[PDB]
């Protein structure tokens, strides 16, 4: 009827980037998760930036959207979600990583080491794999306080409260030589992690992911599957 | 080919009887409800019993808040969508008692303060044409003696159903020529003094729309014109 006559206060914002599709969640100022398919074909170029060259996303209204303003300062890295080194096949490709909607706020040693060698190996894995779909996203998970309940605490960063993600998932979609998919998905926390742990031990089953983060992967892929 | 294997995360919106809502999976809550007042439906026959609130099966398991998550934890199961806006229709009444339409409120709150703004907005429908009422959660940061700011909030039962610190309550006032006025209300969820006038309530829509990650006053601007 005429309930909508005014409009609905917020609706699912996706965007198509050259380099990745992300989900926006203006509430915490980040994505709610970044889908990337990467190809042995499609994925080494020319493309080069510089590293800190961060850029805020124009397509996110001012009243949640993050700044580079909002990360001056707080001890936090823009730690990139569809990672750069994954898209030199092109400059427009690579220079989409730079939008502020495809960062959040990571620990530097995280950023620098074991989140970086997790993203270098995904990577790796497109010389063995036909695609390698990777999905990318922040958990902001509880954790039980001595008085006997649980909560979530994260900080926000910045005049515009950019949420600190208290860990990062991903999920890799491995497409092997005609038909057979495996999946493997990995949770580390926003934090220094020792690079030297076998990445494998980050592994974790992809329900607690989907239950913690509130998103859906198994049931898309079944459907995929028929 | 990149959405060959789906995407995983996309709006949830859902269409009552009573009124529409968007779902949060993640914190197994609504991010708004909006409702449409008018004074017929104020009136009806409907009726339910207080506590007779039911799991909204339309959301997956693994995001659904359940009966169970409310039981020991203290807080009421607060309606967003308030049962008594919809006595005109059992089935509209009876849709204000999905899960996916209440959060963890603090009992006291959910009896008086809250329940007065309710009362006081469905009132206005005697001097407006048509009350429009969206209503939602905020999940606002605080200032530790670091300097730093967090958000802090508990979730409850195995489901981790996530208590909101504070509750807004946006009204679009339509009255027949002069049109449209924009009233909005934040209460923490708290012990309110019900004593307190609800005009101390008011907050710039502004404030809000920052706070929320919603957009109000682009929307009533458009509508405008
Ligand atoms: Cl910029
Ligand atoms: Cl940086
Ligand atoms: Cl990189
Ligand atoms: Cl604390
Ligand atoms: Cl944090
Ligand atoms: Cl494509
Ligand atoms: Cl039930
Ligand atoms: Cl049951
Ligand atoms: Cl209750
Ligand atoms: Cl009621
Ligand atoms: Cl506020
Ligand atoms: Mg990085
Ligand atoms: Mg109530």
């Amino acid at each position: 009827g005429e309930l909508a006559k005014y409009g609905l206060p917020g609706v699912a914002q996706l965007r198509s980037r050259e380099s990745y599709v992300l989900s926006y969640d203006p509430r915490t100022r980040g994505a709610l998760w970044v889908l990337e398919q990467l190809r042995p074909e499609r994925l080494r170029g020319d493309g080069d930036r510089s590293a800190c060259d961060f850029r805020e996303d124009d397509s996110v209204h001012a009243y949640h959207r993050a700044t580079n303003a909002d990360y001056r300062g707080s001890g936090f890295d823009r730690g990139a979600l569809a990672a750069a080194a994954n898209h030199r096949w092109s400059q427009r490709a690579m220079d989409d990583t730079f939008y502020l909607s495809n960062v959040a706020p990571q620990v530097p040693h995280l950023n620098q080491n074991a989140w970086n060698n997790l993203e270098r190996y995904s990577r790796s894995l497109t010389r063995t794999y036909q695609n390698v779909y990777v999905c990318t996203g922040p958990l902001f998970l509880p954790r039980t306080e001595a008085d006997g309940k649980s909560y979530v605490k994260y900080q926000v960063i910045g005049k515009n409260h950019v949420a600190v993600p208290t860990h990062f998932f991903k999920v890799l979609i491995l497409e092997a030589a005609g038909g057979q998919i495996e999946l493997r998905s990995y949770v580390m926390p926003n934090a220094p992690v020792d690079e030297t742990i076998p990445l494998e031990r980050f592994l974790v089953p992809i329900e607690s992911i989907e239950r913690a983060s509130g998103l859906l992967f198994v049931p898309n892929i079944l459907a995929r599957a028929g």
